[PDB]
């Protein structure tokens, strides 16, 4: 049975995964990634749970990056022109995504807020997926009010 069911393609360089797959299914997802995803090389073999372009504010004009939310968890950002990892948004219990509007989201961390503009207008998809990963990482029982 086809791991395609967990995959939501948003455009040619952008998709997100439903996170309810089994370990065998993870295997097949990783297999498709390693065999066919040109960003695989940047993510330390981690399964990509969501990826897509963002414009990251810096200087006078934002810089286009491919953002990759992965197993680990990690948030990697890659320069698509020079084909080089530029950095990672550090994960911790204090990490918080925030959707400013349909096309702007922040990822707040202790020393830095990352100011990301989603050219596709899907900031809330980004925030929900990041927060879903956060919940699974930091909450023993994510559906409980408190832990």
């Amino acid at each position: 049975s086809n791991i395609e069911q967990y995959i939501h393609d948003l455009d040619s360089n952008s998709f997100e995964l439903d996170l309810q797959f089994s370990e065998d299914e993870k295997r097949l997802l990783l297999e498709k990634q390693a065999g066919g995803n040109p960003w695989h090389q940047f993510v330390e073999n981690n399964l990509i749970l969501k990826m897509g372009p963002v414009d990251k504010r810096k200087g006078l004009f934002a810089r286009r990056r491919q953002l990759l939310l992965t197993e680990g968890p990690h948030l990697y950002y890659v320069d698509p022109v020079n084909k080089v990892l530029k950095g990672e948004i550090p994960w911790s219990q204090e990490l918080r995504p925030e959707a400013k509007n349909f096309k702007t989201f922040f990822v707040h961390t202790p020393n830095r807020t990352y100011y990301l503009m989603d050219p596709s207008g899907n900031a809330h998809k980004w925030c929900r997926k990041i927060q879903e990963v956060w919940r699974q990482r930091y909450q023993s029982h994510p559906d409980a009010a408190v832990q």
